[PDB]
Parts: structure tokens; sequence; C-alpha cells
């Protein structure tokens, strides 16, 4: 299997995963350097989606299809089709600084932001440095403290075959449907000329200053709602109460059963329902 394959070849699998029938939504990869994004059915968008570390904007495909709504899914810097830095800084503070121009242009009227991990926190930042852009906010299995805990704990390249990247991520999660895993890896890697394959994402040398972030939370007037992986230990009861404590309008936690950290990968049907309810109807 050789892959001169369009990045949207597998949309139908996404539609099936979402349990939605009917015609697929309009889509194009869009850019304002230094950023790439996929704009959806638009003539839009009502919602912005920010992915997590190691991921790219394709993790939201099934969620976005499942959801009726026009939207902007962004490749954070260091990720997918967005520029790397090699100062290694894809901190939420940096990420927001550069996205803010881009979201003014593309998706000027987006009511909502949905961020998982790295994207959730950069969305926090974006909400503080640009309240006009962030009407309401949705965090996917992340708290400023919860990611710092992760950063601390994990403070510590060319592949002969696509299959070898596949096996590697099979090892990460053997219990998962290969067809899905293959999809995610497809959108997350590319072939060189050598024949050899490589990850589209950069390795992260730096997360941000997590305390200014909390001052941003204190400062945020946008309502936050949190979504947790029922089987994810990433975010704790303590982390949650704290979020509630510091937050101006905390709308609560939805805890999704049988989902890990990446809720959009694990139980997108449920994430769809949660997000749907957040659009006030």
């Amino acid at each position: 299997e050789l892959t001169g394959l369009d990045e949207f070849a597998l949309l139908a699998e996404n539609a099936e995963q979402a349990g939605v029938n009917g015609p697929l939504p309009e889509v194009e990869r869009v850019q304002a350097g230094a950023i790439s994004a996929l704009r959806w059915g638009g003539s839009a968008p009502r919602v912005i989606f920010l992915h997590g570390g190691g991921q790219n904007a394709h993790t939201w495909d099934t969620v976005i299809v499942g959801l009726g709504e026009p939207a902007l899914a962004v490749d954070l810097p260091g990720h997918g089709h967005s520029a790397w830095r090699e100062d290694g800084n894809y901190s939420p503070q940096l990420n927001s600084e550069t996205l803010a121009p881009v979201l003014r242009e593309l998706a000027p009227g987006a009511e909502f932001v949905v961020g998982m991990s790295l994207g959730g926190l950069t969305a926090i930042r974006l909400a503080a440095m640009a309240p006009d852009l962030v009407g309401e906010l949705v965090l996917v299995d992340v708290t400023p403290s919860a990611l710092q805990r992760h950063a601390e704990l994990t403070a510590e390249r060319e592949f002969p075959s696509f299959q070898a990247m596949l096996d590697l991520t099979i090892a990460a999660a053997p219990h998962r449907d290969v067809k899905s895993l293959r999809r995610g890896v497809f959108h997350n890697s590319r072939r060189l000329d050598n024949g050899n394959w490589v990850w589209r994402y950069d390795a992260i040398r730096t997360f941000g200053d997590f305390a200014g972030l909390w001052d941003d939370v204190d400062a945020l007037s946008a309502p936050i709602t949190l979504v947790r992986g029922g089987s994810s230990g990433f975010v704790t009861d303590q982390d949650t109460a704290e979020l509630h404590r510091r937050a101006t309008h905390f709308r609560g936690v939805h805890i999704v059963e049988k989902s890990g950290h990446s809720v959009q990968s694990d139980q997108p049907r449920a994430l769809i329902e949660i997000v749907r309810g957040v659009l006030d109807t």
C-alpha cells in the first residue's frame, strides 16, 4: 500500500464512527502562515477546536462530522501542517500569541472553543488575551495543574515503513481498533522521498509558565465546562474542585465512561452530545 492518498479519503469511516448518516460536510485545508487549519462546511464557523500534544487537527474529524456544525479545527504550531519553531516552544502562552491573528481572519465569529490538553490550556490563554474571540469554553480532560503534573513527570525518528509507525502506536494502545489507529497515524505522519516515514508533530521541549495561566483563569469571564475521561487519571477530583474554585463561571464536569485521555478518540459520540448541549440547544 502506497499512499498518494487524499487526506479526506477516510471521512466515511469517520462518519460511521460518529453514527451519523447522510452527506459529508464541505472541507478545505486552509492557511495563514504560520498556521494551517481545516475549515468545515464554511460559510461558517461557529466553533473552534484545539487539539492536544502529539496530535493534529484531524482528531476532531468524527466529532465535527457527528456535530451538525460549521467549524475551524486548528493545527497548533509544531503539529500537523503548522510550522515548527526549533526553539521548541509550543506552550499555551506562545500558541495563543500566534493563533490570535489567525482566528481574527479565519473564524472571526466563532462562539465556542474546544480544547484538549495543550489546546485546552492555549484556549484558556486565548480567552484572557482576547475575550472577544472566546464566547464560551470547553476543556477536554485538562486543568492547568493537571498538565503541569504531566509536564513534570515526563521531563524525561525515521521509519522504514508506515507499518512501523503503526506498530509503535499499536504498542501504546493494543486494545484499540486498528482501522481507527491506522487513520490517526495516517493523518499524523508523512512519507519523505527516501521512502522513509516521519511524525508530523515536533517533540515538545517546553510547556509554559503555568501560574500566569491561573491568573488568566481568575481573569477569564468566559464560562468553562470540563469534560473528563472516566478511565483517565490525567485529571483528578482535586484538580477539578480547584478549577471550580478559581473559575468565574464553572458549568461543571461531564465524566465520560470508558474513555481515556483523548476523549475525542475514545468516545466521540458522547463528546458530540456534550458539545451539542453547550450550543444552548
